[PDB]
């Protein structure tokens, strides 16, 4: 069924933009994927069945929360499906389908729990994962699927590609965990400025992988202001929930999760579009220049935020 979808050629034309919001067509989201996959990397690298087989299963182990959804996992599959079409040869093949693979894999049976939440209330995650406590299980929640009946689309690669594109998808998810982006943009930064930054050398490659599943995860920030509220009310109602969680404990949230404080929210975004947002899409925008509108877009929602921020 999803092996005989077609992708609306209206679409065909607009998924190759940055700025592409896929939100009004939940029905296609599997598809969109499919074709995505068959642009950046062929019709022919996986078996169909097995591709579609493998995303339904993926969609299935995607929970009903409000923002780390499968709504959220096309979302930023997609954001990197334009990287790579606008930075296309930069990367090697066996890159493209474990990037993509990973992005739509990447927050793979989120709760609507942060880290910290799983840390401090001691959950069993943690104990397993003292850092990065999700993203870890995020992958090997990738793995788990990958290894069900009639799953492995990579069966085809030999034993040491395959054990590529698993720590490709395996750094790339945990590239994810926010807390370590700080650290990566920092150090890409410099090695950009000193002129010392080489794409052939792997642990850099590493971190411009790391910056750019960061800018696909943030990628809300760079779609129309109107998509970009909406999507904030998406995060915030998933904040919110697990703040309340803490409540019920006699545990005071940060701010960004207590509900009673969301006049703060556009202040909060200005934060985050300035320690966090703005920078990764400039620095993602030096290394690799085809993916300034990105930057563009996040520049204009800075803007609409400065406006809120004074009654307009
Ligand atoms: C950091 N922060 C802090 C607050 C805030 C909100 C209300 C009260 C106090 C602080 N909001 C935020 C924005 S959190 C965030 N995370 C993402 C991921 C993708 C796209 C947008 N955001 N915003
Ligand atoms: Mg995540
Ligand atoms: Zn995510």
């Amino acid at each position: 069924g999803l092996m005989q979808f077609t992708l609306p050629v209206r679409l065909c034309k607009e998924i190759e933009l940055f700025h592409f919001d896929i939100g009004p067509f939940e029905n296609m989201w599997p598809g969109i994927f499919v074709y995505m996959v068959h642009r950046s990397c062929g019709t022919s690298c996986f078996e169909l069945e097995k591709l579609c087989r493998f995303i339904m299963s993926v969609k299935k182990n995607y929970r009903r929360v409000p923002y780390h959804n499968w709504k959220h996992a096309v979302t930023v599959a997609h954001c990197m499906y334009a990287i790579l079409q606008n930075n296309h040869t930069l990367f090697t093949d066996l890159e493209r389908k474990g990037l993509l693979i990973a992005c739509l894999c990447h927050d793979l049976d989120h709760r609507g729990f942060s880290n910290s939440y799983l840390q401090k209330f001691d959950h069993p995650l943690a104990a397993l994962y003292s850092t990065s406590t999700m993203e870890q299980h995020h992958f090997s929640q990738t793995v788990s699927i990958l290894q069900l009946e009639g799953h492995n689309i990579f069966s085809t690669l030999s034993s040491s590609e395959y054990e590529q594109v698993l720590e490709i998808i395996r750094k790339a998810i945990i590239a994810t965990d926010l807390a370590l982006y700080f650290g990566n943009r920092k150090q890409l930064e410099e090695m950009y400025q000193t002129g010392s930054l080489n794409l052939n050398n792997q642990s850099h490659r590493d971190r411009v992988i790391g910056l750019m599943m960061t800018a696909c995860d943030l990628c809300s920030v760079t779609k129309l202001w109107p998509v970009t509220k909406l999507t904030a009310n998406d995060i915030y109602a998933e904040f919110w929930a697990e703040g309340d969680e803490m409540k019920k404990l006699g545990i005071q949230p940060i701010p960004m999760m207590d509900r009673d404080k969301k006049d703060e929210v556009p202040q909060g975004q200005l934060g985050f579009y300035n320690a966090v947002a703005i920078p990764c899409y400039t620095t993602l925008t030096q290394i690799l220049p085809p993916t300034e509108p990105l930057l563009k877009a996040c520049r204009d929602n800075l803007s609409q935020w400065e406006k809120v921020i004074r009654g307009e």
